């Protein structure tokens, strides 16, 4: 009943993923984005202790952020011209953790209901990120 989803932010081009089967695996624990110097390139969520299928580009350098036990994601806002070029990852713990350059269209993820958090991504890739979405609900309690 506390489900929300924003987006889906970016272009239509590429290729739709879904990490919505991955919930089973445990909440976020971890995050990996892959930039370049132009765009976001690439996208990886861990879910529990499992690495979601890597989506986008194998151009340019990763970026492996490890939440903290009991750290989730918020809010999520970035930029977008063509592809995705910025993403923040906002955590429960005060934390923002920023990816790449600021240019294009903003946007401004937040849960629709109160005491929830970004449970699943999905969107669209090829050798880049093209469009993301932010999937939020209730912490897993199991």
């Amino acid at each position: 009943r506390s489900s929300s989803y924003s987006g889906e932010y970016g272009s239509g081009g590429g290729k739709r993923f879904s990490h919505s089967g991955n919930q089973l695996d445990g909440p976020i624990t971890a995050l990996r984005v892959r930039v370049n110097t132009y765009y976001i390139v690439g996208l990886q969520v861990r879910y529990g202790k499992v690495w979601s299928d890597y989506v986008g580009g194998r151009n340019g350098d990763l970026e492996e952020i490890f939440l903290h036990p009991g750290e989730s994601v918020i809010q999520v806002s970035g930029k977008y011209k063509w592809y995705l070029k910025k993403l923040v990852f906002v955590t429960d713990k005060g934390r923002y953790l920023s990816f790449g350059k600021d240019s294009g269209t903003s946007f401004n993820a937040v849960p629709l209901h109160p005491n929830t958090v970004l449970r699943f991504i999905s969107g669209r890739s090829g050798s880049l990120i093209d469009a993301i979405g932010l999937h939020w609900d209730v912490y897993p309690t199991s």
